[PDB]
């Protein structure tokens, strides 16, 4: 699991 940004 990748999570990127806000």
């Amino acid at each position: 699991a990748v999570a990127a940004g806000a």
